[PDB]
């Protein structure tokens, strides 16, 4: 056959292949092989990121296929269920199930988390290097190092609102404690600290034995505004007219007789995402008025589902056509995350003709089928660990005065500093009571979020009250920083090197491959003990020199690449769902019509971004200068 000729010629190019790619390359069809190849080859030449743009996406295209095939693992017997007609549920149901026509579980509360790499135990190695000498040696922030104007507090604040809606770990009820070693103890905000075990759930299965379980769903749903279950949905429903909870006066969330928010996730919360809660919540009810004007004979219930699919078709939109774009503020990745939404042949065209068949030309969205490539959907453990973004937090935010002219590029001088301790929890609602929806979102538009930067990581968060997850506050302090470190190994993530050649990234060989700071690399190999294999993935991320015009290493931006995609081309809502039929037409036309953050907060409070926003993109920091359009066309651009 010419198919085993073929073969032993892909076994003679093996040669031009990493050593450490030999393994997943066997797993590999004929046709991946040669992909692998051309992807690998690219990377090692001219790097993709350096590409024309149209030959950046081609590549993107080819590497985020081999992840498809070879980097999605199933975690866990699927929860498949008896046979379900999915036009018997034509909405987000409160758990997240029956969304997957062929699997009544996948996607709902409580499933498991699958994976994107194979696990690698290091339960005998949870606490080398000492994960508080890790939090304090590079992680800690010593000097506060900004996103310049390309990314704000409301970006910072956005990424969070989205966490609360995709991934939390079930708890154990066993309990944890770290001790801070002598050598760093006196650097070390809290002495020790207690926490509880990541539950570890039998699974049945050799390859992968154990799992977690996602107490929120992984479904891009809006459970951040609707909550995860029936129970906490029935909290945000006022039963009128398909209304969620809010306070009419103030357009602040309601609060219960505990001082606590009432939405859909409160967990580990602040003032940053309680605003933008609220400002989801007025969206979710302003649909729900215009349905109810449409059509009197639409009850309750029936608004709340209509406009449940409008508002989170809503966030993930924005999510991946303005927020993104703004994360990653490059030519590529603009034309990559609109043609995630739009196809390579735009909106233009896809508004005026349809969508083209292919989600290449058409987008992922409006796709005939949902598509999750023979993999069950969920979030994985390794999205969770490339998630951890917590330096993007500042030490204060800097409250402006709004009351005052704006000067050039509409800038606003400083009132006050507010601590973020004074910003968080339960105190942040109070704190956020005096300030206000409006000036707490000028100000954080004006602000810019701390780098995803190595000794950048806020010491607030080295000893934070951690909640229940009703948002009750523990007993037992944490410190964050030394906290991620234990969880990503306690969850089994490969550590740097591992991660990288787990997806067909080539590894590092010394540290000054990973980052061109001297200083830095002295403290890595201090740590480390020069051991670049012993790299916590955390702390790689971070330290990752950063492509120009990207606020994440290149490692984390691989499984965003393929996740993000993930989220939108598995979910029914977003593919053969998403339809007039399903939304309504005034629903789609919403949802079709809305490009941006700004065109929400430009919906209820229509003054807001005339008077304060300079920037294009409401993630922006506002009070950035004017920028002239790049005459060049988009798909042709060269990175400089
Ligand atoms: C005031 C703001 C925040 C506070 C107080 C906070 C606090 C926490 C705490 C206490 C945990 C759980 C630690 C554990 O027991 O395992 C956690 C987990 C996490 N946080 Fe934050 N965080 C905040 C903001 C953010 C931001 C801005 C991001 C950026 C993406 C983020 C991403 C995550 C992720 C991905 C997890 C892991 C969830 C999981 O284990 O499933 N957080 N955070
Ligand atoms: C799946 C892979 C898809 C993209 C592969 C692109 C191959 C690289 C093309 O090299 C060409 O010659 C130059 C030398 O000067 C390059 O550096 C330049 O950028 C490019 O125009
Ligand atoms: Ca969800
Ligand atoms: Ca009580
Ligand atoms: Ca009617
Ligand atoms: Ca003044
Ligand atoms: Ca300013
Ligand atoms: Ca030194
Ligand atoms: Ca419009
Ligand atoms: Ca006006
Ligand atoms: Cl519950
Ligand atoms: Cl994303
Ligand atoms: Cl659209």
């Amino acid at each position: 056959s010419m198919k085993v000729i073929t073969s032993l010629i892909s076994s003679i190019l093996l040669k031009f292949i990493h050593k450490d790619f030999h393994e997943i390359y066997a797993r590999m069809s004929l046709l991946d092989r040669f992909l692998l190849l051309i992807v690998h080859g690219v990377d090692k030449m001219v790097p993709w990121h350096k590409l024309p743009v149209f030959l950046g996406l081609t590549y993107l295209e080819v590497r985020r296929h081999l992840h498809q095939q070879y980097n999605l693992l199933n975690v866990g017997q699927t929860p498949t269920g008896i046979r379900f007609d999915p036009a018997n549920y034509p909405y987000r149901t409160a758990d997240g199930k029956f969304n997957d026509p062929f699997n009544e579980g996948v996607g709902s509360q409580n499933s498991f988390f699958g994976r994107n790499c194979p696990p690698v135990d290091q339960k005998s190695k949870l606490r080398r290097p000492d994960p508080m000498v890790v939090a304090t040696k590079l992680l800690g922030r010593k000097k506060f190092i900004d996103t310049g104007k390309q990314f704000n507090m409301i970006a910072a604040s956005w990424i969070q609102f989205m966490i609360h809606d995709w991934i939390d770990h079930l708890e154990d009820t066993h309990q944890i404690e770290l001790v801070a070693p002598k050598e760093v103890a006196s650097k070390c905000p809290l002495s020790s600290f207690r926490f509880l075990k990541t539950k570890e759930v039998p699974t049945g299965f050799f390859e992968i034995k154990t799992g977690s379980q996602n107490i929120r769903t992984p479904w891009w749903d809006s459970s951040v505004i609707y909550g995860s279950n029936s129970k906490t949905l029935d909290r945000v429903r006022t039963y009128k007219d398909g209304k969620l909870k809010i306070s009419e006066e103030t357009g602040l969330l309601l609060h219960d007789e505990d001082g606590l928010a009432i939405s859909g996730d409160i967990r580990n919360s602040w003032a940053g995402v309680s605003a933008l809660q609220a400002l989801f919540i007025k969206e979710h009810n302003a649909v729900c008025d215009a349905l109810k004007d449409e059509d009197d004979d639409l009850e309750d219930e029936d608004l709340y589902r209509y406009a449940r699919l409008v508002t989170s078709a809503v966030v993930a939109k924005i999510h991946t056509i303005d927020w993104t774009v703004q994360l990653l503020k490059t030519d590529t990745l603009l034309a990559g995350m609109r043609a995630n939404w739009y196809g390579l042949l735009g909106k233009k065209f896809k508004d005026s003709f349809g969508h083209a068949g292919s989600s290449i030309l058409g987008g992922v969205v409006g796709m005939k089928k949902p598509q999750n490539h023979g993999v069950p959907y969920s979030l994985t453990e390794d999205f969770t660990s490339v998630y951890r973004m917590h330096s993007l937090l500042p030490d204060q935010l800097h409250i402006l005065d709004i009351d005052d002219v704006p000067g050039t590029n509409k800038s606003l001088p400083l009132i006050q500093e507010i601590s973020m301790r004074d910003l968080i929890g339960r105190k942040g609602e109070e704190t956020m009571s005096h300030i206000g929806f409006t000036k707490l979102m000028v100000s954080m538009g004006h602000q810019a979020s701390g780098a995803l930067e190595l000794m950048n990581y806020p010491m607030w968060l080295r000893d934070i009250v951690p909640h229940d997850p009703n948002g009750q506050a523990r007993p037992d302090h944490v410190d964050l920083a030394a906290l991620e470190i234990y969880r990503d190994r306690e969850r089994s993530v490969p550590r740097y090197n591992e991660f990288r050649r787990s997806m067909f990234m080539i590894p590092i060989t010394k540290w000054e491959d990973l980052t061109e700071d001297e200083e830095a690399i002295e403290v890595l190999d201090d740590v480390y003990d020069g051991d670049v294999e012993e790299l916590d993935l955390l702390v790689g991320l971070m330290a990752e020199k950063k492509i120009k015009g990207f606020a994440i290493s290149e490692t984390a931006f691989y499984i965003f690449l393929i996740m993000a995609t993930r989220r939108l081309e598995a979910d029914r809502f977003f593919t053969s769902d998403f339809n007039e039929t399903i939304y309504t037409k005034k629903g789609l036309e919403w949802v079709n019509t809305t490009e941006s953050l700004k065109d929400v907060i430009d919906r209820h409070y229509p003054d807001m971004t005339d008077k304060w926003m300079n920037s294009e993109s409401a993630f922006s920091v506002w009070d950035s200068p004017p920028l002239t359009k790049n005459p060049i066309p988009l798909y042709l651009r060269i990175p400089s």
